[PDB]
């Protein structure tokens, strides 16, 4: 009854599909090529261990790269462990057969070894620009033997007897026609850079150049993300940071761990002294087994730390068949954590150093608001390395720690305000009376800053007030309170004559507690953005207008009882309940209000246009 | 001598390398077997074209879906060809042996048939969930077989005696307990919306529910693929129909550009511009590209623009170099023509459109900003956005107004087009910056929003025409020799007012001036030729993220602008005449010069110390 049968494979169409479908960029086959020499080279090596006999046909272990036009051939040179005939047949000739993972599995317990190969389809990348491939290996035990093939679905096994090739493998790409640009050495040496650029071994570049061969190693910088981090002095770090980065400036702290487990990976993460001039508009490589896999965008870095450049190099991990991304993107977001956490704490182990976390915050302050807005879960980490200008500060920075360590015995708050200047805060009148009471006050004078404070709500269990926001309440005396209670109850009369002329423009005029020698001030609503947030929002070249109205505030005006403006305002309100000079000095205390509180003006030609008649007034026109 | 040889494959390995390293996403085995199934209804439909009487063994191509949790098996029926016994054996077994392939070159001339399947190792994807699969098949010639495998190298085929499916193939998948999510009837149906959703026939999902254990059917491709259907026939009804099911939106589809592309890479592509705007435009699925019918991959900026990501529409395909895994494609030189084309259609698409002065604009509302985010990012494309851009102009009135109008209407001496940019409407048709300009009668281009900024900064000229700023120093009016004449003479009589104005307000404004483009206020500020306007050092001060120290790179060098004809300026330079210094007129013009920043839409240094200033005129005017 049941008749079984076993799998079989469409050779010529397997080919086809190998040759067309798997592999998108056809510069690749030397990312698989030297891959393959690089084994061939490690599986000899480790027979060196336990026989050096072994090693008597060549002492050296090296990858050539040569080039020739005249012949349109490309030829990779290895003197690895070599291939026999029984192995070019078997591992050459058969698809998804690799020899390599056949070695590595014959292994007695845990070696020293890690090869890339592990599919069995590696080779055939060759013909992605090879019209014809002759492989001429030569192996310690059997003879010189040469592999012909054109991926026609046969291949032709030949005895050589060639000039000798010692020991190792030479093969041969017949470049097609369109496939020509791989001669130059423009095109090599940006290959093997881009892909194959921390192979352990030597890769030398033969070139002709009166005329003469010229070789030009294409590796050099030996990748220390594999040497213990104990061992590597600052001079490696930086040697190897330049090299990656081409940066004539060396790192400003440097990163490298390594994480163990059911996922294995080493990571080295690198600060730079400056800030990039373009920046926001390549940061995070991906390694496996020393081979580049991919370039993070957003997978193992967020973005606002795209400022860290550093590697990330995996002995086993999911890789797709093209060897250019991961199966699983869980992984990805594994290794993003733990990279994340380690970022963290480099900052904070960078902390202590005054002078180099001056100079890291004054690059990248931007990055760390921006990662406040944005990652929640470090919010709380990322908090403590913000570093302010308060009235108590002086020139100098302080974090908000220091803060809360000076802050009053009875202060219940963190007193910040915004502007787009520092002179322009620490002049404000908001600040006026705070800074009279000796409660330090925080001046946040950049664009990110609102964004920083619309989710960082409180910190080390102390809220945020902004001066600039209406409801501000400092503690108070008794004897305060009285006081304005009494102004309140004598100046309500004011206040609602002010409401009743103003109207349309502020919601509330009331008495103020914030103010000690300016006469009036425009402060914003609870719930709505502030007069700064407002200014910033405004200014977005990519934003809707047609919502912006519904998070604008609402205006209040608040009046200081004690400057003299305002009581003469009161009295003259008081005697005349209508008249054209009081309404026209309300307009234009408001207008004034409104410049100095950080609001733009609807129409600044009226306003330009009022100062202009009272100057010639002034003058006599 | 020269001994040959023969290509072999490991075919455990080869199967485990299917497996696992094809395809990154799980999910897409009902991809893969639903185009199956599709392909597998083709061909019978195909041979019911020459001989109905191969029919009727069943007279419905369907697709059907049953999920069994109670054995865990996930079942797809179809009503195709069929498969015999060799072809079990040939095309199943074989690995990268397409059967489809060869029925497809065995067509004789060219037929309406485009079916999915090109590689061969489509149906081993099953095995992505499956631990087990079983295919039942019937075809009309030979009787019932069942196909069973566990990818372990050898399958069996035995003769089926089990119901019988009178013709067709009922594949069963025993998923493995990890990937039991695709039993869920939510999951099924998202699968198949987001990759077969637009399968030719009908694709219906048996499912259990209570309403006392009845058998419901849905189905889940009710929309039909319109773009494949000539344009001139298709009806305004029915692209809206379309556009609501692809978008999820209850508006229509606020125009649509319905094109097919022949030759060497042909395509049919159909866009819709949506009626409204998206509320997270600018903060990634916008085009999707379709070959024979079957989802490939989004336009992650690949096939539109960025500025252009605002439309919507797909994107199908007969002949495309298609990936292994079939979610990308082998050359990115194809996604650029497709890009060339899709952009020189939307482009004819707009310029249609403006002709429908209502329809131009809402749409116009809806997405000028992407259009000036064209016109600073798109070099080549510049003249035809420049030409779909409409403003508010001075003697428009409420209604906007296009720039080859106000060309039209340009004066026959008039050399250029005078914009000023601003922060609000009131704000820039009050300034007075066009205060002399708009008293001699020419037409001025108001630019009220951020991004006119930056359309400015490239759109250097038009038709001939160059854009010149009236906030930037040197505008040039076209002047007659006694205006010249007075000019000169205002020139020489206010050099001694000009040069005490620039030695008080040292390294607050470079050079201190008359001019000619005020008529009615005292003083301006106006920027040099080479800086940032002054709504521009607004708009980029503040950036959410901005380089300080590049920010003092290009400020501008602030010019002040008297205005001699004013009482005011007349009066400082009597004063400043009758005194070489003085308080009075150095408070004066530093007031004026605050009034003039202010006004110019500079933002003041310290805004409190001309708050403190006018309190304390403010002060001495009522007497304190
Ligand atoms: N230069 C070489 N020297 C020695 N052995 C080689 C060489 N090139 C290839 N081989 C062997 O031939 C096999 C076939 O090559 P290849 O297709 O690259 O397999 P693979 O590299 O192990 N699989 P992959 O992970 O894609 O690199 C290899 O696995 C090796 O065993
Ligand atoms: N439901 C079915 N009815 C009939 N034939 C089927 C069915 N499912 C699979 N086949 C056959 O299976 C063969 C190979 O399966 P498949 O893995 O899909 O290769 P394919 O058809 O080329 N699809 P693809 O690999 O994506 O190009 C096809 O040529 C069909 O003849
Ligand atoms: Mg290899
Ligand atoms: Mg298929």
């Amino acid at each position: 009854e049941v008749e079984t049968f076993a799998f079989q494979a469409e050779i010529a169409q397997l080919m086809s599909l190998i040759i067309n479908t798997f592999y998108s960029n056809k510069e690749i086959f030397l990312r698989e090529l030297i891959s393959n020499a690089s084994d061939a080279l490690d599986k000899i090596r480790y027979e060196s261990l336990t026989d050096p006999s072994k090693l008597d046909s060549g002492k050296e272990l090296k990858i050539d790269i040569i080039p020739n036009p005249q012949e349109r051939t490309l030829t990779l040179v290895d003197t690895g462990i070599g291939m026999t005939k029984a192995d070019l047949i078997n591992n050459l000739g058969t698809i998804a057969k690799s020899g390599t993972k056949a070695f590595m599995e014959a292994l007695q317990a845990g070696a020293d070894i890690s090869m890339i190969g592990q599919f069995g389809v590696g080779f055939y990348s060759a013909y992605l620009v090879a019209e014809k491939v002759v492989v001429i290996t030569k192996h310690n035990d059997d003879e010189q033997y040469a592999w012909e093939s054109s991926a026609g679905g046969s291949f032709t096994v030949r005895a050589d007897h060639g000039e000798p090739i010692g020991r190792g493998t030479k093969v041969i790409l017949h470049l097609k026609e369109d496939q020509t640009e791989y001669l130059e050495e423009r095109r090599v040496k940006e290959v093997v850079k881009k892909h194959s650029q921390f192979i352990g071994y030597p890769i030398t570049l033969y070139l002709e150049k009166e005329k003469y061969i010229d070789q030009e190693e294409l590796n050099k910088t030996k990748p220390i993300w594999t040497r213990n981090p104990d061992d590597i002095t600052q001079e490696e770090y930086g040697e190897f940071y330049k090299s990656l980065t081409n940066d004539w400036e060396d790192h400003l702290a440097v990163k490298h761990f390594s994480v163990e487990g059911q996922l294995e990976f080493r990571a080295l993460l690198f600060i730079p002294r400056r800030a990039p001039f373009d920046l926001f508009e390549n940061n995070i490589k991906l390694y496996v087994r020393r081979v580049f896999i991919m370039d993070s965008c957003d997978e193992l870095i967020p973005e606002y730390l795209n400022f860290i450049r550093g590697v990330v190099d995996s002995e086993d991990l999911p890789l797709n068949i093209s060897r250019e991304m991961l199966q699983q993107s869980k992984i990805l977001k594994v290794i993003r954590k733990n990279i994340v956490k380690k970022c963290l704490e480099l900052f904070s182990e960078l902390a202590e150093d005054k002078e180099n976390y001056k100079k890291f915050y004054e690059a990248f302050s931007k990055n760390l608001k921006l990662g406040i807005h944005e990652d929640s879960t470090n919010r709380r980490r990322l908090s403590e390395l913000l570093r302010y200008h308060t009235s108590q500060s002086g020139d100098e920075m302080t974090s908000l720690s220091e803060y809360v360590s000076r802050m009053k015995e009875t202060q219940k708050s963190i007193y910040y305000i915004t502007g787009e200047s520092k002179e322009q805060v620490a002049n404000s009148a908001f600040v006026e009376r705070v800074r009279k009471r000796g409660f330090e006050v925080v001046y946040m004078t950049e664009p990110i800053d609102e964004y920083c404070v619309q989710q960082l709500k409180e910190f080390d269990g102390k809220s945020l007030v902004s001066v600039t926001k209406e409801g501000l309440e400092l503690p108070e005396d008794e004897e305060e309170k009285k006081k304005m209670e009494e102004s309140k109850a004598k100046f309500e009369n004011l206040c609602k004559l002010m409401k009743e002329i103003l109207d349309k423009k502020v919601e509330k005029v009331t008495i103020s507690n914030r103010l000690v020698s300016s006469p009036c001030c425009i402060v914003t609503s609870t719930y709505g953005w502030t007069a700064n947030m407002e200014r910033i929002m405004k200014a977005q070249a990519l934003r809707d207008n047609s919502t912006m109205g519904y998070m604008m505030a609402k205006k209040h005006l608040e009046i200081n009882p004690d400057h003299p403006i305002v009581e003469t305002l009161r009295q003259k309100a008081e005697a005349d309940k209508n008249d054209k000079a009081v309404k026209d000095l309300v307009v234009l205390l408001f207008e004034t209000a409104l410049l100095s509180s950080g609001f733009s003006l609807e129409d600044p030609q009226t306003h330009s246009n009022r100062i202009y008649r009272m100057i010639k007034l002034g003058l006599g026109i």
